[PDB]
């Protein structure tokens, strides 16, 4: 499917180069493709893009360290979700936003959460940005898009914080693999799969 | 003007109830405009439209009774005078969904939560549908979109549960009134303001006899 885009390891390398250039990455894993960007570089336009063509449940993948720094509890005590998704309580920047919902507000909230020296008070809760706490050990622990996001950010030289959202078709169905490729090509995003990244990590372990 | 486009305040209300019953949506404005549909009749297609044109944070407005029935805690504890945002912990249907994100899945989750006899175990947590618990008293208590939604469903004759989402423009800004009007027209939706509803309910409230 992506072979035309290079071997698995080239795909990973290509994704890291895209991230370093501030572009997004379409990470594939029933296909689910997530658009991901580094939290440090994501722009208002990229956020608008993600709301318009994504599920609109735009998530901020963070480490357990960061979660604890922000004093953010996990959303539920007893996670009964099918995949054990690491949602914490939701967040909104305590300053610089109005309703929290616009692309510029969401990006404001992301930036507040990821800032060096960010404190709990910098964020009100609940809000319209959804932090996901990535499992320690990344994709080698849990082959989820959350873990893929953090691993790609750290491999690319960024802070371990990234933004993801599932690509959705206008008709409400989730974008199929070829549809993800089309979108990636159209928006200058690299394409990689979670399996590619797991393989890359295992080879470099 | 709202008057030119949708009628006087009471007409707007009445037209919104009719739209609801007929299976069309309603735009509720405060500017923040939310597209709303009865949770018991909303279709997959309406859900898709809601996700395509809204924030994608698609919420299910419920009553306190329903929240207690589902055993859904509030997302963040409250111990003040303030009402709060209304968010409970998020949900996914325990059955009949895969990732919970698609329009079809979201609808399945909604239907599971509002079913007669629904039980806590019919829902996993967390999930991709965001319940909002309405303040008892509706808009007369709190003039929010959540309360407006429930009041409209109640007035229209449905179960007190509705789905809402904020209308967003493609560039990521929130739609102002004029864009809301334009969207309602394009999509055959009715349009009403929260103030209209407050007024309407007051006029039929505490009437003698
Ligand atoms: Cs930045
Ligand atoms: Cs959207
Ligand atoms: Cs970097
Ligand atoms: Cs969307």
């Amino acid at each position: 499917l992506l072979s035309s885009f290079g071997t698995p390891f080239e795909r990973v390398e290509n994704a890291l180069a895209a991230l370093r250039e501030g572009r997004g990455v379409m990470v594939l894993d029933e296909n689910e493709g997530d658009m991901i960007f580094p939290a440090e570089t994501m722009t208002v336009e990229q956020m608008a893009l993600t709301i318009r063509h994504g599920s609109g449940i735009v998530c901020l993948c963070i480490t357990e360290d960061r979660r604890k720094q922000l004093d953010l509890p996990m959303m539920v005590e007893n996670n009964t979700s099918a995949y054990g998704t690491g949602f914490t309580v939701t967040i909104e920047a305590a300053e610089g936003v109005t309703t929290g919902v616009s692309a510029a507000d969401r990006i404001t909230t992301v930036r507040a959460a990821i800032a060096d020296g960010a404190k709990p008070s910098d964020l009100n809760r609940p809000g319209h940005v959804f932090p996901l706490r990535a499992q320690a050990g990344g994709v080698l622990t849990r082959g989820g898009h959350t873990e893929a996001t953090i691993d790609l950010m750290t491999l690319a030289g960024f802070k371990p914080a990234g933004v993801l959202c599932e690509l959705t078709n206008d008709d409400g169905t989730m974008a199929r693999a070829p549809e993800c490729i089309e979108f990636a090509n159209k928006h200058n995003m690299a394409l990689v799969t979670i399996e590619d990244l797991v393989a890359y990590r295992q080879a470099h372990e």
